[PDB]
């Protein structure tokens, strides 16, 4: 009798329950010293037992991969009591058309499926992470997809029961078509630029869900921060430990506010393989330092955890799904969603410091209620949220905010129109006319942001910051910005967004729209 695991309310279920995936980027074979994608292949058992279990007291039931386990690997996993999220390798640099390719692929995959399909810790196989967008230009989307179903059908076949879905970059495969998946799933990065300064973290991820159709479980594949000595730009590279720990709690809250069922923050330890050098600890390569553990010099085997784990550990004892916050709540009925592991005997639910909700925990996991306010005109609120142990002693503290009503109200919003509108062929520079409805008693602040992210690799393309301090007065606030569209653009994410303030409660309006050049998306592109 092994795990049965079924998607449906847009959550995984396991053996009947609902599962919110606490996951971990981890991989094997990337201490210093070590490559894994060159070395002679190894499974690495007696390092693996102290990772896992590491792993087991750093407060994860999952761990997220990159490349596919050996049976003897998996077995370890098995025993550990945690569950895997399974990479399989597919280069992704590869021509995805070419037959030999495709056969390779076929061949391998089937031969872990043969051993990977009696361990039910499987919960999930990623099929591919990754790929870029030039590249799927150069070998034809019609290529990747029809990969994408060899794979998944075969993956179907050889393990029945278990997910597939991909692990694609949300800031360049935006515009990706995920339907043919079981579940939607993205790689998530806040360098507030682009689409995260435009639309925000929660709305961008939020807005792909949306766009995706809502009909599907959602979750993130990785997202974290790099704490290089220097290097990198902007948030990506040269973080210090403080604000890596503060950026992986606010990416988490954020992303479960975009509606995400699972969590994967990126990378147990650092691998010191990523910037060139498996023997050098570059002091400026961001792709080094990501880890939540960081090893010594060389010789270190085991490192030792950055404050960011301890950060991580004590807010995944208790999760809020709902209410999201920086939600809106046109009702007095607010629905409550939380997971709690095993130490959370209480939860109370503070405003102005009195009670509006007091549950003891009877069971561990998924749990739902209502709670009631009484929002007078146009309330926001932080509601704050209290978890408690067996002694009553609060362990967590995490806020909502909302903001709150009994009857429907306006908001402002903002528009944009794009030239081109629909075919980047169409001409040679674009247009972004943003429009901004205002609403009295909600107040615009400091600069609109605009962008025009031509999908270059990870160049994010154009931005602007237009001051609108000399139109505060009017009713409709308006905007055109002009950009040089690249002959070899072949997507672009046209956006803009501008931040809006009621009492305490601040979030951001927007607009995107995702525009291709000629027909070159037809297959892989989402569609609707
Ligand atoms: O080392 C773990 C795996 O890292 C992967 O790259 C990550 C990207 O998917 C992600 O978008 O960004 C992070 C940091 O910016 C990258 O480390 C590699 O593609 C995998 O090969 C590797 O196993």
């Amino acid at each position: 009798s092994k795990t049965k695991i079924e998607l449906k309310d847009n959550w995984y279920h396991l053996d009947g329950e609902k599962y919110f995936i606490k996951a971990i980027g981890y991989e094997i074979g990337a201490r210093p010293g070590q490559a894994p994608y060159e070395d002679e292949r190894k499974d690495e058992l007696e390092l693996m037992k102290f990772d896992l279990e590491n792993i087991k007291e750093g407060g994860y039931n999952t761990i997220r991969t990159w490349s596919q386990y050996s049976e003897n690997q998996l077995k370890l996993v098995q025993e550990s009591g945690l569950k895997l999220i399974m990479g399989i390798d597919i280069k992704p640099e590869e021509d995805y058309g070419d037959p030999e390719f495709v056969k390779d692929s076929e061949i391998e995959l089937k031969r872990v499926l043969n051993y990977a399909k009696k361990y039910d810790c499987i919960i999930t196989y990623l099929v591919i992470n990754e790929p870029q967008t030039d590249h799927i230009h150069s070998v034809t989307g019609k290529a990747f997809v029809d990969l994408m179903n060899t794979l998944i059908n075969i993956i179907h076949k050889g393990h029945p029961g278990i997910p597939v879905t991909l692990s694609a970059n949300a800031m360049i495969s935006d515009y990706m078509d995920e339907s043919i998946f079981d579940v939607y799933a993205y790689n998530c990065y806040d360098h507030n630029e682009g689409q995260t300064a435009t639309m925000g973290f929660k709305d961008y991820i939020k807005g792909l869900n949306e766009l995706n159709g809502l009909d599907k479980p959602f979750i993130t594949t990785e997202f974290g921060y790099s704490v290089s000595p220097e290097g990198g730009n902007g948030q990506y590279g040269s973080n210090t430990l403080k604000q890596q720990s503060d950026g992986l709690i606010s990416n988490y809250r954020d992303l479960i506010d975009a509606g995400a069922v699972g969590m994967c923050p990126f990378y147990y330890a650092d691998g010191w393989w990523k910037g060139g050098e498996k023997s050098d600890h570059s002091l400026n390569q961001p792709e080094e330092w990501f880890g939540f553990w960081g090893y010594s010099d060389l010789n270190d085997k085991y490192g030792t955890p950055r404050p960011v784990w301890f950060a991580m550990r004590d807010y995944m004892k208790g999760l809020i799904i709902s209410p999201k916050n920086k939600s809106i709540h046109t009702n007095t009925k607010i629905p409550l969603e939380l997971y709690n592991d095993k130490d959370v005997k209480k939860v109370v639910v503070k405003f102005r410091d009195k009670v509006i909700y007091s549950k003891n925990i009877t069971s561990e996991g998924y749990m739902a209620d209502e709670l009631t306010i009484d929002p007078v005109g146009i309330e926001d609120m932080e509601l704050a949220f209290e978890f408690y142990d067996s002694d009553n002693k609060i362990i967590k503290n995490e806020s909502i905010n909302i903001l709150a009503s009994k009857t429907a109200f306006e908001l402002p919003e903002l528009t944009i129109e794009v030239t081109p509108e629909k075919d980047l062929n169409e001409g040679k520079i674009a247009s972004i006319k943003t429009k901004i409805e205002t609403s009295e008693n909600f107040t615009l602040l400091d600069d609109l942001k605009i962008s025009y992210n031509t999908h270059l690799g990870w160049a994010i393309g154009s931005q602007a910051s237009v001051s609108i301090s000399d139109q505060l007065d009017k009713k409709i606030i308006t905007s055109e910005n002009f950009f040089n569209i690249p002959d070899n653009c072949w997507v672009v994410n046209a956006s803009a967004g501008i931040s809006v303030r009621y009492g305490k409660f601040t979030f951001k309006i927007h607009d995107q729209k995702i525009i291709y050049r000629g027909d070159w998306a037809k297959e892989v592109g989402r569609k609707l």
